């Protein structure tokens, strides 16, 4: 229909030039697809309790962040507790379920060479109380990212370690950060003060640029929605770096003190939903996809080589979803690198991954909890229908779409090879 | 892994390149192509290509279609070709390294000074049926209604044979959407073209039509003197030599040999010659642009064959894949894989005799023509037939173990329902 | 490498280093993302215009001179609020502060005069409050009128009336600050002289989540247009009571550029902030480093892709000299103008070059500061008998007036653009001139 | 109509792809042939009453195969050209140069330059060849040995290395590196290397010249069937058609003119066909391409080349007009394919004459009496330019035209473009 192709860009989707893609980007052209970018929000005395959490995962919030910079270790479990509460309170109907991941940002390594005593304690606290994720702060070197590694120790090992970059050296060495880091953090704030204030934004968009290109979450942070912190809308400034955050190709967004101390912690996470989905409706693809394409190099892994493949095969069809099956979160992840315009849902039975792919852009996770089919072939089907029954529920799919399926050829991680083209029913 | 050596062969360094002028600067003449041919050869056969031993001879030398010009000779003297070819082509069941389908192209006199399609024409086209010819070339198509003529004329039993439309003159050229349209392919029928038309303007017939062809992912042959000097010399011109490879390099799904076939002293070495310059140019191909622009250019799609296809092509560019091996009964998904000119091989398993034979219209599908008995678990019997393209694969040089192939599929039986591509390592 | 290699022979590897010269030979947008380093320093002079709201923080004579030496290129003379004798008083010390500097080409910077109206209001069209503002306009030799509240092309018509015969030569800036100027866009550019994305109102009549695809819009029909376009509104706005700005406003800076704004404005951060000049400061420094990370590769591409072909010989020359500076790393392309339409024309193709205009016109050189990189020189010499001498001494005043302002230097290529007869529309000459 | 014509709408396409499917063969070709056409002088083509019908059909530049023939036999053809080339000198504004070039018999299995070779290289000096063709270049080395064979009085000559072997393709860069331009020999490259490979050493080498800025010439058995039948092979247009698609400057005739029955058949064949492959180039890839491939440069001949064409296809330039002494400005022109004619004002006649070797330029024989005032004189040269566009079709009134011209007397200051519209 002619409807479809007015809605969520599309007449600048389809520009030859990207000149031309701004020229027809419509105010009225309203966003269709769900918001892909993630969001972080802090936890903090504004956002603690019980039911404010819960409105704050109905607003959006994907990750919660806790800042080790201030609380005790009982704060922080706290604040772990109440995070796990308001998320479970809504387990009991599966197919709307939505995870949320539990970050640890540490304090840092201060004046010290390496790694605090402090900053031992507070991992081994994350590690003892399951956290998703750390938020390394002041990231200056590759050896900084080993010492967090095994400060973790041999339980930690699955947790994702998202490296801060905030000073001058962390940017000149960043290359060697990134390769052994799982992602990146533009931490601005420090960086604004660390580095002139105008160069911040050349950071911001190189290292947003080289997460992209290694298929590596980028988070951007810091004063995003400031204003908001006392202001119930943020000001001109603060929309258009929301949105140009998501442009440069941030796979998650954050709130400091807007969602931990602020007095609009709700309605800056509902602000930051709406920005993203307007901006991601404006992404040029045709140029985004293509450049992904030509800058990734040839791949001899089938997980790779099938990530590609789904991601040309939903263009070519206009697909509502990709619907992937995952143990650690990797197929969606290699998906989510091609910056597909369909959704990533993944389906997985563990809790960890579920939670650890909102660091991916566009992936939408789904906890399966039932017990696994004695035919494996069955289990596999199961879980395509619990992706597409939550699809139908949440808005993403409709009878008539198409899907895109990733699958893999025997149990176990590490063994995606398939895609297939499926029909809504 | 793959090492050095394997990047400095079929023109890989040239395929890298960044632009169309880089790619032409880095094409090297010490660069050995490696990929099987994937240009179909057809070659006319006449008093110079009719004997069994000699048909055996261009079979081995890369004859892929038997054309019969109905222009000369009566229906025994072509029925005797036919037997003859056959009699060549099942003689090599006994090694599974050389039994290679040959599809047999029955080329029509012509409508000359009358209107529609002529009473011999009609003739030759039932004759055609009845001995179960695979493809019709038909001479000088002017408009669409042409077309539904020999269609018509393909009897109740001739349906699945292919109609290739021959242009021939300023008509044809000009109402050419019209005639691709309701065709299964066309050819650029150069001799006729260059005496309807001005000399000087025909390759900007050939380049356009086969321009259209790719686009509406249809089989395009470029045919007539493309080593006319060899039917009485054993080397040809560097004018032809150039011919053929711009043939492949403008797009071409085949190449024709007439009176270098049919006449000359030299069908053998005629048919080796367009081997040897099609492998080289189909390396020289820039693959970057090429896939670029099919996909650009081509239609958003809701048919899960074409979706499956282009994902395919994608996922075998993107590791080097030796194959695409595809099942297909009919031939369209192997089709379909062929219109987005992947680097890797299309082997294409079927039960169909003719879809193996008629799939040689197509570049670079390798037809597999499977005769085990269905198994009962209809799983089980499609992971026989892609492990029958693997081991052919292995055996013809295709395929190594270590290797990546991608694997085109359906999700049930019967054809129609392609909608998988799988990602398999050779074991 | 090979394209740049004889060049970076002769300028050498530290010249290839700064003004993100790495990231602007990258073959693709995400590798030049990748290549920027915030130690490639900024080289070139400042190119997208600062335009400065006057107010009672910056209406002193002596505090208007630091403005100008920050980087202040138009001052903005808000009529919502104060009379006409305060904005004749703003006007007459911005003037004074101006012509403090004028003792030569190498001090003086002319500074363009801007009155932004009060509006329609609950009204239809033009009210009768606008009508006596732009009158007073005109008779204080207003530069430039940024029309608020623009929702159709009649409202540009009924600026255009009100300012009379006398004021045919003020440029009209229409402010879109609502739904129907966002939808009317194109028949309200069409009659407009530039635009101005006024974020403010316009955040507050579409949703403010919204507000980036109209400025995105704007700007990127603006260039197509080959028009100037002002982003406006909130740049800076912690910097009225903060000295240092929030992450979100150096970002809302540096991306006003990158999206293709010809100038940048400052209202309250420079009308009633503690911080005026450091606003002005933090504007220019944004705007240096953000001119040099434009991915001018792609940028001129589409330019000439999307322009139509032209027998405008004005049109012709101005690609083929921005092409010409490319070739060579030009510093300076030197034109000779009387409207400023011949710089304007240049400067729609984004050239990495400074465009030095050349001007006798007092009001062209005010007015040019609204097309990003253009830089105006009032030519106050004495005129030559013959004409091609005048215009070869126009010329030399350019390359001397570049040369003692660090412009240009001894071994540079520059790109001299003239006409071949005198007056204005006859441009259709390129040169290129080595610097002695 | 203006847009149905020369295949714009073909020229027009956003991909190749498109533009393949946009050719059309009732879009007639209306610019001059660009394509410069190279025509053996033999038996068959020899006398002047034959030289003067090849001319009329499109010889630029005529070939003497030193392989055959005595240095009395050379001069003749030699004289004979002359003689044929000034029969046409009565009216300026259409008088057509016609380059000479030696081409060489070779080292055969010798080191270096041999002892026929020297002595047939000083007859070349003598007799005021434009052009050497040199035989079987494999190296650097044998481009300054036939360089220092020319001696002093033969510094202007071109040499154009023949690549006839695997040796000279795989040391092509340093061959190009010292030569003028490139010869794609063929017929013993076809013997050298095996058949299949020439048309990648051909691709390769024109795509190395089209970047370096160097003449390239196809050659051999273009036309072969010609030389006894009156039409060629579908093989043999296609081969015309594709070498200038490849991007040759040059495209040659050897047998077909040199001891065939239609020598002047054979060259307006390769007339007709170049004149509708040049409308058929996609110059919207190729100038993209050559801009984007062509270094930077502080040279301002350079950069006002490209500033030039830029400004050219922004118009739809009929032509660009240049004034040159050497020929260096029109060639700098040629090499970014611009679709507008590169009209070559010059006082050089052997400039003139050896410009035929750069593809788009039109020399043009400057015989008209001086101006006193150099600016005066130059204004001349270039309404010498548009009346000369004007008589031979390739302008008309209200066209816009480029002129290219320098600031001061000598070769090597241009530096000026200027857009001018006619009468
Ligand atoms: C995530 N990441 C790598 C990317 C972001 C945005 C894009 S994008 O949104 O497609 N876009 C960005 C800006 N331009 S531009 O060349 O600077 C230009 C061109 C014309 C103008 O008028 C203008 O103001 C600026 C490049 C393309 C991408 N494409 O590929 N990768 C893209
Ligand atoms: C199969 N069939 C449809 C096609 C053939 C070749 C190609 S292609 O190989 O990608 N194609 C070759 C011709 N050039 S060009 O513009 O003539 C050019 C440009 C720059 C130069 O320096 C030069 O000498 C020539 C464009 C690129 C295709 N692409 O899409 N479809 C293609
Ligand atoms: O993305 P990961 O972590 O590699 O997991 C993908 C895996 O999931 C599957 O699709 C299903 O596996 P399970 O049945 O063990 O959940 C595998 O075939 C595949 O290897
Ligand atoms: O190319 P075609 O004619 O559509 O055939 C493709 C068909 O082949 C298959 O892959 C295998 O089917 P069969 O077992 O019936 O041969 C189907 O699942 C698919 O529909
Ligand atoms: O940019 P504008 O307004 O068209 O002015 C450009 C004009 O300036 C000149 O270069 C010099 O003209 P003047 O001598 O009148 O100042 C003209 O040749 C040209 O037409
Ligand atoms: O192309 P070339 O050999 O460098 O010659 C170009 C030269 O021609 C001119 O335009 C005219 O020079 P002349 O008056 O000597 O003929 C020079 O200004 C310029 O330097
Ligand atoms: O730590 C941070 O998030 C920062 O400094 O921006
Ligand atoms: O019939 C043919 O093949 C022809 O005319 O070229
Ligand atoms: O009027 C203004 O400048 C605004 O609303 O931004
Ligand atoms: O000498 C030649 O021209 C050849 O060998 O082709
Ligand atoms: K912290
Ligand atoms: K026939
Ligand atoms: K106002
Ligand atoms: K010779
Ligand atoms: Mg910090
Ligand atoms: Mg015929
Ligand atoms: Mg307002
Ligand atoms: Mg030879």
């Amino acid at each position: 229909g002619t409807a479809f192709f007015q809605q969520q860009q599309l007449p600048a989707a389809m520009a030859d030039t990207f000149l031309e893609h701004l020229c027809l980007l419509d105010i009225d052209s309203e966003p269709v697809a769900a918001r892909s970018t993630s969001i972080i929000a802090t936890i903090g005395p504004a956002s603690r309790s019980v039911e404010r959490l819960k409105e704050m995962i109905k607003a959006g919030m994907n990750i919660a962040r806790l800042n080790f910079s201030h609380g005790s270790h009982e704060y922080h479990a706290e604040s772990i507790a109440n995070v796990r509460e308001a998320v479970e309170s809504f387990a009991g109907s599966p197919l709307s379920y939505r995870p949320v991941a539990i970050a640890l940002d540490t304090k840092g390594p201060g004046s010290g060479p390496g790694l605090s005593e402090q900053d031992v304690r507070d991992l081994r606290f994350g590690v003892e109380h399951g956290v998703d994720i750390v938020f390394a702060s002041f990231v200056r070197k590759a050896s900084d990212v080993a010492a967090v590694r095994a400060a973790l120790g041999p339980e930690g090992h699955g947790i994702k370690i998202i490296s801060k970059i905030e000073n001058h050296e962390g940017v000149k060495r960043f290359d060697e950060i990134l390769e052994v880091s799982d992602g990146i953090m533009v931490a601005r704030g420090d960086l604004g003060i660390e580095i002139p204030a105008e160069k911040v934004f050349l950071a911001q968009k190189m290292m947003i640029g080289r997460c992209n290109l290694a298929g590596k979450p980028v988070v951007c942070a810091t004063q995003m929605l400031e204003s908001m912190i006392t202001k119930p809308r943020p000001t001109r400034a603060e929309t258009s770096d929301v949105a140009n955050a998501v442009l440069d190709g941030a796979d998650c967004i954050m709130l400091s003190g807007e969602t931990a101390k602020g007095n609009f912690p709700v309605e800056a996470v509902k602000m930051q939903h709406a920005i993203a989905r307007e901006a991601e409706a404006a992404v040029y693809h045709r140029q985004l996809f293509e450049e992904l394409r030509r800058a990734a190099p040839l791949s001899r892994d089938p997980t790779e080589v099938t990530a590609i493949g789904a991601v040309e095969a939903a263009f070519k069809c206009c697909a509502a979803a990709i619907i992937v099956l995952t143990t650690t979160g990797r197929s969606a992840q290699l998906l989510s690198r091609y910056r597909p315009r369909a959704a990533v849902i993944a389906v997985t039975r563990s809790a960890q991954a579920a939670r650890q792919v909102h660091l991916c852009r566009g992936v939408f996770p789904l906890l399966y909890r039932e017990p696994p089919e004695a035919i494996w072939a069955d289990d596999v089907d199961r879980r395509v229908q619990f992706g597409i029954e939550s699809g139908k529920l949440r808005g993403f799919l409709r009878v008539g779409d198409l899907v895109i399926v990733v699958t893999g050829w025997r149990p176990g991680s590490g063994y995606t090879n398939i895609m297939r083209v499926l029909s809504i029913s």
